[PDB]
């Protein structure tokens, strides 16, 4: 391949980039795309420093500051591709072009050049660089001088001489992975095309393989769809997207080239748009459970990360087989669809618009979200659906960190891992409007937390970052979840609980057991923490109403159940005092990330929490959720034994539901509850069906060969479906024995016969 090959491909990554190609007369969408490059644009150029000998190529971005000058080479291939552009105010505009060169000119002469060691932030150096960088050259190539591309290929194969790699020679470089790996190829991708190397390109291709590749441990995907960065994070919706959207853009760029990606193995990708991105994307927004550390940022939300999601899957359904194009476009239409409170278009790229409307002319319907249980054990986390709402569960033990901070970012997130519960719901906004600037960080939803203030940044004992715990894992049986977390508190408090969770098709049961502390503080659960925005929605009661005044926190009465205007209810399962507080909360963004604005946002709160009080011994918790239920079906969820709890200690906890004929446990330690029992850790769902015993069983710790349930029901003689060897017991039960030797905390699906 040669001369004309590399002018084809930078006119398609142009293409790609600019939308020049698919942009329609009139639409109005593609109207506002090119307004919205117009003004950023124009922005951009009104703040260029025009000073002779000037030290920065823009007023507000100083180039000794490594992220400004990233910022100042994306507005700098922003103005470029805008120049690109087709109907756009600065087209061909000739000012604009020398603008753009003097700017790449002095950036690279003043601080981005081959002579130039790595000050600060390597990724600023490795990637955000080099992309912007390299876009911009591909964009210029008809104007670029030779003596300007090599000095641009020179500076960007100084940072990055291996994409393969990363770090600055002075660090001992490491292997890039991921997000960081598709990112690092891409940019010497691009570059390759700028400066025709073959060599550098092939080999920048090949290092995209490694990112779908299976792991068992730390960085990567997961046969059971999880995705972890960071070595200890769970991070599909932030990473995993990055990695997503980069591999979607290469591999349109590279289809049907001399360079096209054939290694057969990119299948494990394609597996992961439904089994790792789809069940974590909820009405647009990818779940706050799996973005680490971008809850902090105003600007990278939820619904950001799912919006880039969206366009990666659509670009990427054009090269797939008919029925799975049809199945990922259906997904899309369905996010798209359910999503009025960030409209995707609203502020898209002219690439952006341009998939988006492919996707309404195919006329493929809007799929829903799925109702049950999508479980991720290698990353610690859970998804729970029924109608109008989604459970996700975060979750931390010896494999996965309490939270990812960094960089300024996410520093006060220590509890987000301390088993929150997000109920997702119609309530689009819950998370998203400035829930994580005015949040109470110490009463996150669902978790156990110890009252002891934890500083900034915080770590556990001998610097760890994640919790010395017993076992966190879950397994579900049909429309019935049962998900257990031993917590190890931050901060070297000495807290530990038992939480469990188990999750129906409509309600939540929470239990909570053997909770303590060395600290000295109270340690509190919450039962919710909850955005009102500027609403004063209702708390009703059997007796009334209760925590009508901002401020002044009151206990429920015997009651037992409270509900909540514009979410659902919630319920006592144990004499626990349950207090109630309306408060209105403010903070910046700038509180939460050093990037973040100063703007106040002030939010309300419904905030409901059990006190376990100073020095609790064995402290406990027993409550449910029911989201979307009225008050009458509110007041009704105690009646009837409808949600039984059947054992809730240091050895286990169980509960039974009544109309699924559905019972859960958690265990801790061997024993039974009520008549179902363990050899030691275990999560199990069963259900009898006639003369068939269905379980669902996982052994959540990933560390034992072994494990025996003593069973329920009955005597059992046969294994229909699943594997395991049947016994009976010196008391005459039966039990299943089975071999768990490497299932990595997957669950096992058996059914039995009388
Ligand atoms: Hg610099
Ligand atoms: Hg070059
Ligand atoms: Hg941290």
């Amino acid at each position: 391949p040669g001369a004309a090959e590399f002018a084809a491909l930078r006119n398609r990554w142009v293409d790609q980039i600019t939308g020049r190609n698919v942009i329609q007369a009139g639409d109005p969408d593609f109207a506002k795309a090119i307004t919205a490059l117009n003004n950023k644009a124009a922005d951009s150029l009104a703040k260029l420093d025009a000073a002779a000998g000037r030290t920065s190529v823009f007023t507000d971005l100083s180039l000794a500051k490594d992220a400004e000058m990233v910022t100042t080479y994306t507005r700098l291939s922003q103005l470029a591709t805008a120049w690109a552009t087709p109907t756009a105010a600065v087209f061909g505009d000739a000012a604009v072009l020398a603008a753009i060169k003097a700017g790449l000119a002095d950036a690279n002469t003043l601080c981005y050049n081959d002579r130039k060691e790595e000050v600060g932030n390597w990724w600023s150096w490795e990637i955000g660089v080099p992309r912007a960088l390299a876009d911009a050259m591909v964009l210029l190539h008809a104007e670029l001088s030779a003596a300007e591309r090599t000095a641009y290929c020179a500076a960007i194969d100084h940072f990055v001489p291996d994409p393969w790699l990363q770090f600055p020679p002075k660090r001992g470089k490491i292997t890039s992975v991921g997000a960081n790996r598709v990112d690092l190829c891409q940019g010497i991708i691009i570059r390759s095309l700028a400066g025709e190397d073959p060599t550098k390109l092939n080999h920048a291709v090949a290092g995209l393989s490694q990112v779908w590749q299976y792991v068992t441990s730390g960085d990567g995907i997961f046969r059971d769809g999880s995705f972890i960065q960071h070595s200890t994070t769970p991070y599909t919706g932030s990473y995993g997207v990055v990695l997503l959207t980069g591999l979607s853009k290469l591999f349109s760029l590279l289809g049907g080239t001399a360079f096209e990606v054939s290694d057969p193995t990119r299948s494990i990708f394609f597996d992961a748009v439904e089994g790792s991105f789809a069940p974590v994307m909820i009405n647009g927004a990818m779940a706050d459970a799996v973005r680490g550390r971008s809850i902090s940022r105003e600007a990278n939300t939820g619904y950001d990360l799912g919006a880039s999601a969206i366009e990666a899957i659509l670009l990427l359904a054009r090269a797939m087989d008919p029925a799975t194009a049809a199945r990922w476009r259906g997904l899309c239409a369905g996010w798209i669809a359910r999503d009025t409170y960030r409209p995707i278009l609203n502020s898209a790229s002219v690439p952006r618009t341009a998939l988006v409307k492919q996707l309404e002319a195919t006329g493929v319907a809007p799929v829903a979200e799925a109702t049950g249980h999508k479980l991720f054990p290698a990353m610690d986390r859970t998804m729970h659906r029924g109608p109008g709402w989604a459970l996700s569960l975060a979750l931390s033990s010896n494999r996965i960190a309490w939270y990812e901070c960094g960089n300024g970012e996410n520093n006060r997130g220590y509890h987000t891992g301390s088993g929150m519960t997000y109920f997702y719901t119609s309530d689009l906004g819950q998370y998203d409007d400035a829930f994580w600037a005015t949040a109470n960080y110490n009463r996150l939803p669902g978790i156990t937390v110890d009252t002891t203030p934890l500083p900034d940044k915080v770590e556990g004992q001998w610097g760890a970052a994640v919790p010395a715990d017993e076992w966190s894992g879950a397994t579900a049986l049909g429309e019935v979840a049962a998900v257990g977390q031993h917590l190890v508190g931050p901060g070297r408090t000495g807290l530990t609980a038992r939480k469990s969770w188990f999750v129906s098709g409509d309600v939540t049961v929470c239990l909570g057991a053997d909770i303590s502390t060395a600290s000295g503080a109270k340690v509190e659960t919450i039962v919710d923490h909850r955005n009102l925005h500027q609403g004063s929605n209702t708390l009703t009661t059997a007796a009334g109403t209760i925590a009508g005044t901002a401020g002044t926190v009151e206990v429920l009465g015997d009651g037992r159940w409270v509900h909540l205007e514009g979410f659902g209810g919630y319920a006592m399962l144990d004499d626990s005092p349950l207090h109630v507080l309306r408060e209105t909360r403010s903070g910046s963004w700038s509180g939460v990330n050093i990037n973040g604005s100063a703007t106040v946002q002030q939010r309300n709160f419904a905030t409901l929490y059990v006190n376990h009080g100073v020095g609790p011994v064995a402290g406990s918790y027993a409550y449910m959720v029911a989201p979307g239920a009225s008050v009458d079906l509110t007041r009704k969820l105690l009646e009837g034994n409808k949600y039984s709890v059947i054992r809730n200690d240091a050895t286990a906890q169980s509960v039974e539901f009544k109309t699924a004929k559905t019972t859960a446990a958690t265990f801790w330690k061997p024993g039974m509850a009520g008549d179902l029992g363990a050899s030691g850790p275990a999560c199990v769902v069963f259900s009898r069906h006639g003369n068939e015993l269905s379980l669902a069983v996982s052994e959540p710790t990933q560390k034992a060969a072994g494990l025996t349930l003593t069973l329920p029901e009955g005597t059992w003689s046969s294994v229909l479906e699943g594997a395991g060897t049947l016994g009976t017991d010196a008391d005459g039960r039966s039990t299943l024995t089975l071999d768990t030797t490497g299932l990595s905390g997957k669950t096992k699906l058996i059914k039995l016969k009388r």
